[PDB]
């Protein structure tokens, strides 16, 4: 989420 | 981005 591939 | 939670 939030444009982060870590967070999704 | 673009007003989206997912994209940031």
């Amino acid at each position: 989420i939030l444009g982060s591939i870590i967070l999704g």
